[PDB]
């Protein structure tokens, strides 16, 4: 198993503007568009995104180019981020995994503000971080998904990954 296929387990593949847990318009892989209510500015930015006249709705190919571009953004903003660069450092390359893949879900900034849970995994103390990852908005709002990056976490194996 690696990030990508990680990656399209939680998010899954939708080739036509749909909505986000959250009510926003997306496409592809978790590849988030607006948070604007307007379909049409979701069209918009599409079609930006693509660089043609999608009229909502894209190829299993440009899906994957945009997955491809943000998994890399993702790394990328880690390596450059003060708050998360360290602890990405300090983890294995299955962890390293899960801190991606809360970073591809709620940004650089989002994961950041997860303080003393950054902390404890630099510290390598397992089961204390996986209790404080689940005291959160994140936690509540997508138990299931939350739950296996949290076992990620927890474990360093690909387990909860498995059944899936």
């Amino acid at each position: 198993m690696n990030i990508f296929e990680m990656l399209r387990i939680d998010e899954g593949l939708r080739l036509k503007i749909y909505k986000d847990t959250e009510g926003y318009y997306t496409i592809g892989i978790g590849h988030l568009l607006t948070k604007s209510p307007s379909l049409n500015a979701a069209k918009s930015e599409l079609d930006k995104a693509i660089g043609r006249n999608c009229n909502g709705v894209i190829t299993k190919d440009e899906a994957e180019k945009l997955f491809n571009q943000d998994v890399d953004a993702a790394v990328r903003g880690i390596l450059r981020n003060a708050k998360l660069k360290p602890v990405y450092d300090s983890l294995d390359a299955v962890r390293r995994c899960a801190l991606i893949n809360m970073v591809f879900q709620m940004g650089e900034t989002g994961v950041a503000g997860f303080t003393n849970s950054l902390r404890m995994l630099q510290q390598k103390r397992w089961d204390e971080a996986a209790v404080n990852l689940a005291k959160s908005r994140w936690y509540n709002q997508t138990p299931n998904r939350a739950k296996r990056v949290i076992t990620t976490f927890r474990t360093g194996h690909w387990d909860a990954y498995k059944n899936l």
